[PDB]
């Protein structure tokens, strides 16, 4: 009636002028992409709008130590790669646990590292690999070890945040043309200023509470709030369970969203599907459908139609 019409207009050109993404209401569902990058969580998966991390943009993840952000981004290269997609790390903390990261899915050998010397060669490295073509993915362990040459050298200025800003002025056009995702590990308290501004996602990752069962504790609970989304709505929060060895449990999501969503019913200590008992207990429930890899499927298919989440 007139008013809803010229603030269409206005929206438009918004997202005309500056991108899709521009504005949104909070209550809008986000338009499908081609192909995304899915995290190990339907959760956060869903959180995330579009089923999972976009492509050709850069993404922060970012919390305190041991809060399992490093997992997170673990799982995003495994994913990638078991679509037959290549993976670069570039390293600058020396933290990495190879063992760890295969329990979780990734290919160790294939996985391309580099271990710079310097802050703006892991960032230089890190544009030559992007420019190439062939990289699906590249994650950079982390922002806060980016040391600049010159405080290497001995040699004051806050030039890490302009090492960042030239560096990510230069990487945003190539990862738009290459397709290739940049995700940038980051902790909590320089350079997280421009990186603030460039991310199209942006992940505060936090542990919860301790997962126990008897007198040894089994893994964490994780909250993940997505504070910055230009692809979907953002504020949207998920929890999802981060077992110790194991990495994200993938059956806890589909059980938690699978009750969330009215799919699988709880009549007390009991979990059902479809007229069957899956298990008594999350854990009982969480072991049968790892143990049945089939029923595990359905009811992550059926929580995708149910949510539109494209493939």
């Amino acid at each position: 009636p007139d008013r809803e019409k010229a603030l269409e207009l206005a929206v438009a050109q918004i997202e005309k002028s500056y991108g899709k993404g521009s504005v949104m209401r909070l209550g809008d569902e986000a338009r499908q992409p081609i192909s995304v990058i899915p995290t190990g969580s339907i959760a956060l998966d869903v959180a995330l709008g579009i089923g999972g991390l976009p492509r050709g943009r850069v993404i922060e993840i970012y919390g305190p130590e041991s809060s399992g952000k490093t997992t997170v981004a673990l799982h995003a290269v495994a994913n990638a790669q078991a679509a037959g997609g290549v993976a670069a790390f570039i390293d600058a903390e020396h933290a990495l646990d190879p063992d760890y990261a295969k329990k979780l899915g990734v290919d160790t050998d294939s996985l391309l590292v580099s271990q710079p010397d310097t802050g703006e060669q892991a960032l230089e490295i890190a544009d030559m690999l992007i420019r190439s073509g062939a990289l699906d993915i590249v994650v950079i362990d982390s922002v806060a070890a980016l040391v600049p040459r010159a405080e290497l050298e001995g040699e004051h200025v806050g030039l890490q945040a302009r090492l960042m800003s030239q560096a990510l002025r230069k990487m945003t056009g190539a990862l738009n043309n290459s397709g290739t995702t940049a995700i940038f590990i980051n902790q909590l308290r320089t350079g997280g200023k421009a990186l603030k501004f460039y991310a199209s996602v942006r992940m505060d990752v936090r542990r919860v509470e301790t997962l126990k069962d008897g007198t040894n504790a089994v893994g964490n609970r994780t909250r993940v709030k997505v504070v910055k989304n230009k692809c979907s709505p953002p504020f949207k929060q998920a929890e999802f369970d981060i077992l110790y060895g194991k990495g994200i449990s993938r059956e806890g999501s589909l059980i938690d969203m699978g009750v969330d969503q009215g799919l699988i019913r709880k009549s007390g200590a009991w979990f059902t599907y479809e007229g069957e008992q899956l298990g008594q207990g999350k854990e009982n429930a969480r072991n049968f459908l790892v143990e049945n890899a089939d029923v595990a499927d359905e009811i992550e298919k059926k929580i995708k139609e149910k949510l539109g989440i494209g493939a």
